[PDB]
C-alpha cells in the first residue's frame, strides 16, 4: 500500500530539481516530490466544485500584536462573518506585542481562504499562513 | 536526454493523483508529475529554505488515526526526545477515527525538520505539515 512508479523527465529538469535540493533541507528527492505531489493535489482539490460544501478542515497560523487595540476583535469579527467554524484556538503570549495563534477551522474552501486573506491584511498581523487538508488524505 | 526516477506514494495519494490526471486531461502519471516539478522550480524560495542554527518558532499540524494503539505514546516519545522546545500540543477529534493535533515549538531548522519527519513517518499518521516563522 505504498506504491512505486517511475517518472520520466529530461536529464536537465531532473538536475534542475537536484541542484535545487542541494540547498534544500529535504532528506531526499523522493520525499521532496512526494510532498510536492501532496501539496499540489490538495491545492487542486481546494480549487473545485461546491460552495455548498462546508466540510474542509484547515489550520490558520497567525502571529499578531495582541497589544494593538481592536486587532483581536477584528480577527474575531472577520471569522464570525466568514461562515467558517472554529473548532479550537490555541494562543501563546510571546511578549507585550506578539501573540501566536493556531486556529483550527472547518468550512468551505472559499470561506477559509478568504479568512486567511482578510486577516493577513490587517495592520499588526505579522504572519498568517494556512495549512490545508483534503479528505483524500485522511478518509 | 530522458531519465526515469522512482517515486514512492502511499496508495491514497496515488489514487488521488490518478483521479487528478483524469479530471485535468493529463496523459500519464509521468506527465502530471513532470508538470508539477516545473511549477515548483518556478518558485524561488522553498519551505525547507536554507537550514541554519537560528532558533525559529514553528507549528506542526498532524492528522492521525486515533484508533491506532500506542501511536500517541510514540508521538509523545518523539516530542520529549526532541532537541526542540515544544511549547504545547493541542488535540481534537475530527470524526470517529481521525484526530488532529497542533504542535507549537521552537528550535533550529535541523531540529524542526527531524521532528516533522519522525512524526510523519509513523504508521497511522496521515500527514505532518510544517509552518515555520522566521
Ligand atoms: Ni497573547
Ligand atoms: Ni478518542
Amino acid at each position: 500500500s505504498i506504491i512505486r512508479f517511475s517518472v520520466s523527465l529530461q536529464q536537465n529538469l531532473l538536475d534542475e530539481l537536484d541542484n535545487r535540493i542541494i540547498k534544500n533541507g529535504y532528506s531526499s528527492r523522493s520525499e521532496l516530490v512526494r510532498d510536492m505531489i501532496r501539496e499540489k493535489l490538495v491545492e487542486d482539490n481546494w480549487a473545485e466544485d461546491n460552495p455548498n460544501d462546508e466540510s474542509k478542515i484547515a489550520v490558520l497560523v497567525v502571529i499578531y500584536d495582541g497589544g494593538q487595540r481592536e486587532l483581536n476583535q477584528r480577527m474575531i469579527d472577520i471569522q464570525h462573518a466568514s461562515g467558517t467554524h472554529v473548532l479550537c484556538t490555541t494562543h501563546i503570549h510571546m511578549d507585550e506585542h506578539n501573540c501566536l495563534e493556531t486556529i483550527i477551522l472547518q468550512g468551505n474552501s472559499f470561506e477559509i481562504q478568504r479568512l486567511q486573506l482578510e486577516i493577513g491584511g490587517l495592520r499588526g498581523v505579522k504572519f498568517a499562513k494556512l495549512t490545508k487538508a483534503s479528505s483524500f488524505e485522511y478518509n
